[PDB]
């Protein structure tokens, strides 16, 4: 396995903040695909700045849709999506 | 692209400390294997617990050698290489 679509922090909005999105929450579908790594994630909000997001989650075991729409980094090379989430510390 | 392996912050002993590795640091090598994005890097600590890492890095444009022992945390699935690093926010 991998890291789990887990998050560590969110930040205040922060378009996580935002969102709905609080720590602890899991990320289950991201566009209606399951997803299993955080990593599959990260990739999708990066290429998605200021594009619409729609996840499926668990919170508590118990589900969640939310709405999530990162903002728009410069990154230079070139505009990339950002939410504002703190990664579990390696 | 994708992310980069540049560091953003260092910890407290945690063997990225021990090791002598420092906020703005750029992975280039490891076991003499070029590496480009910041997961590669995480992979490849997690896989290693007590086992320990060629690195070579650049600060300041100035290439360096360094040596990585990533500690052993549980993850209990089973048993994950750590080094004190807190990953770009995202």
């Amino acid at each position: 396995h991998m890291i789990e679509p887990v998050l560590e922090n969110v930040q205040p909005n922060s378009a996580a903040s935002k969102a709905g999105l609080q720590a602890g929450d899991r990320i289950v579908k991201v566009d209606g695909q399951p997803l299993t790594q955080w990593v599959t994630f990260v990739m999708l909000v990066r290429d998605n700045p200021g594009k619409s997001l729609a996840l499926e989650i668990e919170r508590q075991g118990s589900p969640l849709s939310l709405t999530l729409i990162p903002e728009s980094k410069p990154g230079n090379g070139k505009a990339i999506g950002f939410v504002g989430i703190e990664p579990k510390v390696i």
